[PDB]
């Protein structure tokens, strides 16, 4: 009845993806406004891209995603500004956005110290959705793979969260039973729903911003604001 494995989301759970991604946007705005003499049109372009990205995370992706997310910019520039297509400016914007966010994707020192002290009591797995190319780059950017007994990327797999199969696979990977695992993540629709679907021992929601969820949304077993609260939490579930 003791916890034998803990699964961890990556984005906005272990690394500040959102903060990093907006930092990239800020640089793109800084670029367009200063260099290419833009005003408030730049901020509109970034919003269009941001919503374009959301309507593309559909699974199972195809590659090259680079060509896709780059096209997301040229489609965005033309809508706000206008004129002929500018693949060069789109290429610049994307890689500036990409290079910026990846450098800000790092594991905090106290987060590293938490993961290190935790894997000597339970096994650790990294369970993240997204395409192979994009996610693996993040993994390398924050060098987290060294901290986990296993890493599983949804794009590389048959199904992602919240589908229970990918959870069952993680369990087989570590030779454990779903009832011995706890899922930790910050998205209800994937991390939490998935944990409930796959009958895991517990689900832990990361809610630092203090969202009050709808009654119809998945209900976690636990709710905390930081991943630093797990050791005490996991010790209370008895491990
Ligand atoms: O690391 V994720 O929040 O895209 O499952
Ligand atoms: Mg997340």
């Amino acid at each position: 009845s003791r916890v034998r494995a803990v699964f961890f989301d990556l984005d906005n759970t272990l690394i500040d993806t959102a903060g990093a991604s907006r930092r990239g946007m800020l640089e793109v705005i800084k670029l367009l406004q200063s260099k290419y003499h833009y005003k408030e049109e730049a901020e509109i372009i970034c919003d269009k891209v941001q919503v374009k990205l959301s309507k593309e995370c559909f699974h199972p992706y195809n590659t090259c995603i680079t060509d896709l997310r780059t096209s997301h910019w040229e489609e965005a520039i033309q809508e706000t500004k206008g004129g002929a297509a500018n693949r060069k400016l789109a290429e610049e914007c994307y890689f500036l956005w990409k290079s910026t966010r990846l450098q800000h994707m790092t594991l905090a020192e106290d987060v590293k110290a938490m993961l290190t002290e935790l894997r000597k009591e339970v096994r650790l797995l990294l369970l993240t959705n997204g395409d192979r190319q994009t996610q693996r780059e993040k993994i390398e950017a924050c060098a987290c793979q060294s901290y986990f007994d296993a890493v599983v990327v949804g794009g590389e797999q048959r199904e992602e969260k919240p589908a229970p199969s990918i959870f069952y696979y993680c369990c087989n990977l570590l030779g454990v039973q779903p009832g011995d695992c706890v899922m930790v993540g910050d998205t209800l629709e994937t991390d939490i729903q998935g944990g409930l679907n796959a009958g895991l021992k517990a689900t832990v929601w990361i809610n630092k911003n203090g969202i009050v969820p709808l009654k119809s949304s998945p209900v976690p077993h636990y709710m905390v604001s930081s991943v630093l609260e797990l050791p005490a939490l996991l010790q209370s579930i008895d491990c």
